[PDB]
């Protein structure tokens, strides 16, 4: 599973641009799956198995990132924030575009003094990158206005715990693939890749988001390694609160570890949300308990087959 | 070539269900091939020659059909559109499946009322498809749900002209198939038969070209300044951002159809990381039953690319 974890998490799938991301969800599913297709919006649509109920599985393909706006006049790059994505994660970190160029991000500092100023008040119109060429000749061809960027840090298991970019939400994605790979439908499953926008082709009985929650864990709550973390929502159908304890008496029935959070898109259909606990969110390094996504796995794979 | 345009046409592929169409391509170019590939996501590639100039010519695979998205009690089917297909197309129309299997659709509503209403502001929620199921059961067994069909209408000619469902793309897989069966390959030939999706092919060529159906303006109440039109020639595009290298290949197209009287017509409009020319056929009636082309647009068009590529 954790061979999927680098090839989703490294997979290159910014808004727009996720065709990698969806190769790899398909050739890693391939042979698991009974179909799928790709619905006008951009959504994946997979379905396998024969059954009355019809449960979608849904997880976010795209991760955060930055676009261009500007070419500089020696061929720099001005950039703004796609995702939530602040500009301090991008102090000296490379970046990698689509062709494979990477490139490096610095400051507009000028003086000793404006380097320990532009910080406290940091936007990204301060920012900006440097991939080797020297004019705007060389470097709209290397890059057209308009081109985005993402992580170039890959995936590294930092002593049984997997910290790679966007664990959010190519965890979830990878859980959904994996559940595939392993169950035997006992109702018709679909799993729906989607694309976040303005920050349902197929209709089913039931929704379940796979998403990630930040782990409180951080020095001064959601815990690696303490299970997936079950989203109560305040308001939700008599039907979602079903799915919601369906799921909880199949967790306390097989000794899964498991959390619930609280924290203050729907369709319509009775849906619910777990999340797996992922420290350092909307960083280069986000870090999962492998633990918590097997356990997820198998409470999936229990509640909707063998 | 009416036989092969027959065989494409007539082929089921839908979204991804190929298989026949393809079988049929490599039936068909078996014989004057150097070799054929199928990749992951199912892309058929072929080449043949071995120029020292690399030229790619591309068209899609994939026709315009419908998937179920339901199965009620009785065994009609709730269906959902593949491709831009209008409900309207669809209204009477029998559906053709993969197994042997063969449906109607119809519109909900019985009285005179909700019906004459309903095909005012139609669509998918309110249509069904009876298979000659009486039971869910031997409907799912029959067509399970994300099942997908295509039209069941087929080829034919009319006083010289061809329709049949699907001419976007496989008369562009009829203009690729007879160019390669008749070439003398002065360049390095590569075919791709496009799968699912609209950034290479894992070939690398020095130029691109693609074989496209163009919607032809000369139906009636059409009044449209350059409008395509059947036996016009092949229609050759003109893009907006074209570099050098796509004009390049462009005005060599250009040149070689007015050189040897081969009729053709211009295509005006309303990043490019290959050199790439647009060469379309005019077609009428795109995502209906029954789209038409005429076949001296097409023989016009083998004649273009067989003198532009040997």
């Amino acid at each position: 599973m954790k061979e999927l974890i680098r090839k989703l998490t490294e997979a290159f799938g910014p808004s727009g641009r996720e065709e990698e991301v969806r190769s790899i969800i398909l050739e890693e599913l391939e042979g698991h799956i009974d179909g799928h297709r790709i619905d006008g919006l951009g959504n994946l649509i997979v379905w396998k198995g024969s059954g009355e109920k019809k449960v979608i599985l849904d997880a976010a393909i795209d991760e955060i990132g930055v676009v261009v706006t500007n070419v500089d006049d020696k061929g720099f790059l001005t950039i703004e924030p796609v995702g939530g994505v602040s500009p301090y994660m991008l102090l000296g970190k490379r970046i990698r575009f689509e062709n494979g160029t990477i490139g490096v991000v610095g400051m507009e500092g000028e003086t000793t003094e404006e380097r320990q100023e532009n910080v406290r008040k940091l936007s990204f119109d301060k920012l900006f990158i440097d991939i080797g060429a020297n004019s705007r000749e060389e470097a709209q061809k290397m890059c057209p206005i308009g081109s985005f960027g993402v992580y170039d840090s890959g995936f590294v298991e930092v002593s049984g715990k997997y910290v790679s970019k966007a664990m959010d939400d190519r965890i979830g994605c990878a859980v959904i693939v994996e559940v595939f790979k392993r169950i035997k439908p006992a109702v018709t499953l679909y799993g729906v890749f989607s694309v976040q926008e303005e920050v349902y082709g197929v209709p089913a009985d039931e929704a379940i988001a796979i998403d990630v929650t930040d782990s409180a864990d951080t020095p001064k709550a959601m815990r690696l390694s303490g299970g997936p973390a079950l989203k109560v929502k305040d308001r939700a159908s008599i039907s979602s609160k079903r799915i919601l304890e369906n799921l909880i008496e199949i967790a306390e029935k097989f000794d899964i570890k498991y959390q619930m959070e609280v924290l203050t898109t729907r369709e319509g259909i009775p849906s619910a949300t777990v999340s797996i606990p992922t420290r350092y969110v909307a960083s280069p390094s986000e870090m999962i308990a492998p633990d918590d996504v097997e356990a997820t796995v198998d409470l999936l794979i229990r509640y909707l087959g063998a």
